[PDB]
Order: C-alpha cells, then sequence, then structure tokens
RNA sequence: AGAC
C-alpha cells in the first residue's frame, strides 16, 4: 500500500536485511507503481552499500559516493540524509516526491531529525507517503533487539583506561573483539594497552575510516577499537563486542556556549547499534555483548535537538508553514515552533555559513542572528578571553584577509570548532576568509 | 563524537 498517505515504521533489527533485502523490494513495488521515491542514506558508506543492493534497478544517485550511468529517466532518487536536507534550505525546486524512504531512522544528526520532521509532517498533511526503517524506531527505548543467532549480553566493569591487570577476561578470549570507545584519544590510550598485550588492534573512527576499515576485511587481527563511526555502515566477522556505553555529543550550555560533553551514556538506539555487530550468524551460536552501564535516561540535553528545529523552523512548506518535528521525538525540545525562523536575510546568511563556512547549526545560527554577513569575519577574534581557541596548548593564531595575525578568540563558543585537527584547520580556514 |  505504498500509494496510502501514510508513514510506516519498519523495525528491523540488525542483520535482518534493510538493505539487501527489503529496501530493493520497495524499491521494484515503488518503480511498478511509477511513484517519483527518494531513498535517503544516513551516510556515504551505506549510500554505496544501497548501491550494491539496487544494482540494475533503475536509481539516481545524488551523491557522489556512487558514480553509475544513469539513463536519464529514473524516478527514484537516493541522496544522504544531509544533503536532503541542506537542498531543502536553498531556493531550489523541492521535487515533489510521494515516497519517502529513510534508512537508519533512528539517526539522531540534526539534518536527520529535520528530515523527518519535514517528511512526517508531508504525510499528516495528507500529501506523500513515507518508510522509516530501523532497529531502534524514535520512542521506543530497547537496547536489546532481536538478532540472527542469540547473544549473550553480560553486564560487567569495562575497563576506560589503560590497566595493568584486573580484567584477564579481555585477553583471554581466543576470538575477535569489536569495542566501542567515545573518543579517539580514549581508543588510542586502550589500543596501545592491547598492543603492548601482543594483540593485533585496528583503530576506526571518521578521520581513519577510509583507510583502516579496508584493513578489517582483509588482514587478521584480534580487536577492533572503534568509535560510533562502526554504528552505522560497518560490519565485521566478529565473535564478540565490548561496550563502553559511552560517547561524547554537543551539549548547549545556559543557552550560551556549545561543549562536546562527555563521556557520557549512550542512547538505547546507539547501544542496540553497537552490540547489533554480533549475533549476525544462526550457524555461529555463543556471541557476546559485554557492557558497562546503563542507556541514558534523558536524552533532552544533546544540541541537536535544538539545532534540529533551528533547521526546519528556516525551511519553507508552502504559504510560510513550519514542519514540526516527528512526533515521537517532538518532545525533545521545549521551543515553540518559529522561534528560530529568520527574516529573508539573515536565513540567506545562516544557510551560507553552514554549507559554505561548514559551521555546526547552532554557531551559524548565533551568527546569522546577530546580523552579521559571511563573508564578515570580525567575529572569529573579538569574543571574550575564555572563547580563545588552543592549538599545541597555546593560542591559536590565523593571517586574516587584512594581512594581520591575530589570536582565535570567537565572540560565540562553539567546541566542534576546535575539538580534533581537522575541525580546528577549517575553522581557521575560515577565520581568514580562506 | 558524528555528518553532508
Amino acid at each position: 500500500m505504498l500509494k496510502k498517505k501514510q508513514l510506516t515504521v519498519l523495525d528491523l533489527h540488525p542483520g535482518a536485511g534493510k538493505t539487501r533485502r527489503v529496501l530493493p523490494e520497495i524499491v521494484r513495488e515503488a518503480i511498478k507503481t511509477r511513484l517519483r521515491t527518494v531513498i535517503l542514506a544516513p551516510t556515504r558508506v551505506v549510500a554505496a552499500e544501497m548501491e550494491e543492493a539496487l544494482r540494475g534497478l533503475p536509481v539516481r544517485y545524488m551523491t557522489t559516493a556512487v558514480n553509475v550511468t544513469h539513463s536519464g529517466t529514473e524516478i527514484v532518487d537516493l541522496m544522504c540524509h544531509a544533503t536532503f536536507t541542506s537542498r531543502l534550505l536553498q531556493p531550489i525546486r523541492v521535487p515533489n516526491y510521494n515516497l519517502y524512504i529513510m534508512d537508519e531512522a533512528h539517526f539522531t544528526d540534526p539534518s536527520s531529525i529535520a528530515a523527518r520532521g519535514y517528511i512526517s509532517t508531508r504525510v499528516e498533511m495528507g500529501e506523500a507517503a513515507a518508510i522509516f526503517m530501523t532497529a531502534t524506531p524514535p520512542g521506543t527505548r530497547d537496547a536489546f533487539p532481536d538478532s540472527n543467532s542469540p547473544i549473550m549480553d553480560t553486564e560487567v566493569e569495562v575497563p576506560e583506561r589503560a590497566w595493568s591487570s584486573g580484567f584477564d577476561w579481555v585477553t583471554d578470549y581466543s576470538g575477535k573483539t569489536v569495542w566501542f570507545v567515545p573518543s579517539v584519544r580514549n581508543g588510542n590510550e586502550i589500543a596501545a594497552c592491547l598492543t603492548k598485550a601482543g594483540k593485533r588492534v585496528i583503530q576506526l573512527s571518521r578521520k581513519t575510516f577510509e583507510t583502516e576499515f579496508q584493513k578489517t576485511k582483509h588482514q587478521e587481527w584480534d580487536f577492533v577499537v572503534t568509535t560510533d563511526i562502526s554504528e552505522m555502515g560497518a560490519n565485521f566477522k566478529a565473535d564478540r563486542v565490548i561496550d563502553s556505553r559511552r560517547c561524547l555529543k554537543p551539549v548547549i550550555l545556559d543557552g550560551e556556549r556549545v561543549i562536546l560533553a562527555g563521556p557520557m551514556p549512550v542512547t538505547h538506539a546507539s547501544a542496540a547499534q553497537r552490540r547489533g555487530r554480533i549475533g549476525r550468524n544462526p550457524n555461529k551460536p555463543g556471541d557476546e555483548y559485554l557492557y558497562g552501564g546503563g542507556c541514558a535516561e534523558t536524552d533532552e540535553d544533546h544540541a541537536h535537538w535544538l539545532e534540529a528545529r533551528m533547521l526546519l523552523d528556516n525551511i519553507y512548506l508552502q504559504d510560510g508553514l513550519i514542519a514540526s518535528l516527528y512526533r515521537p521525538e517532538a518532545d525533545k525540545v521545549a521551543a515553540i515552533e518559529g522561534e528560530f525562523k529568520l527574516r529573508t536575510e539573515q536565513r540567506k546568511t545562516f544557510v551560507e555559513l553552514m554549507k559554505r563556512g561548514d559551521l555546526p547549526v547552532w554557531l551559524a545560527y548565533q551568527v546569522a542572528s546577530a546580523g552579521i554577513t559571511y563573508t564578515d569575519r570580525r567575529w572569529c577574534f573579538d569574543g571574550t578571553t575564555n572563547n580563545t581557541i588552543m592549538e599545541d596548548s597555546v593560542p591559536a593564531e590565523v593571517w586574516t584577509r587584512h594581512g594581520e595575525k591575530r589570536v582565535l578568540k570567537p565572540r560565540w563558543m562553539d567546541a566542534r570548532v576546535c575539538s580534533d585537527h581537522a575541525a580546528l584547520k577549517s575553522f581557521k580556514e575560515f577565520a581568514a576568509g580562506k
């Protein structure tokens, strides 16, 4: 019933064939019933996996993650969640899709949350149908979904720093382990400890994934030590997961600044994705998930919820209507719809700051709502002293567009612009006008 | 930390 103007949530457990089996079945039916359809992948890596499953079916890939020959007659488009939301913020022709399919519809990136709000609103207006696919539908707080094989779940004291004794079960194990850590720095410490104990370790994060993930498929390894990059798009031939049950997330303090808070407890959805790396083979019983604490009861602290509202308040629907967040996650923010709707010129600035500046949503919003123009970078240098950005333990400096060397000290502090080397490099280029 |  794809023509029915309703939202279907497909709760598809890890390993149940969401991409390899269910998605092609949906897409074939959409094509046969001549429905203009958009497929929303959470990441480039997942978009490339979808192309393998959809090979032969006529799909227009709107991502450079895939390069196949298009016929020009395709009625099914595929793009990443954030591409979709970005396109909604531009004064562009928003195509009139009859059917929206979102894979990994638990994803709490602010563009993903915004996309679900836009899509569910369109469905509630009678304008479209949608399908949301995930192991953990928004609203559901279960960390232990079904699996292809039974998983032994055991809560234990999980080491979170290098250890010299007291965790023998970690290194006495004869199988292969995927270990989820909150940060790159924390994983480097655990990995070094394991390597000293004689184990073969591969480390995964956003920065290293392209090169290192392939090694997990082609080299022998004992441990994969990974951030939450491996919650989506990543599968392993493993027998055990060790889970800190911790992550780092951006949090807005006092409405005034953003910190990268934590390590803090992961959500149920993320814990389910982490556990879901094992128990995948019905012919390989006995896989184990060893976890270190509870999941987050509260989630409303994360900045992504307010950021999603900032995006949605600035996406034009016909006649200036504003979309709501998807209902099961609408209570995660306490703001009235339209609070963050910017007037025309400031809205253009906000959009440009995000798309060309690569600024976080919250930061882009502060600058745009201040009346600052996109190209005026004075604000990067005129904050209070406690906003001075440090690099190698001394104040970071930039050569500006005006040929002066100035200390980086932004008027609004968002820790995401300087929390790793790539982010700081980008923000320095921004501050320089380059 | 993740993301286009």
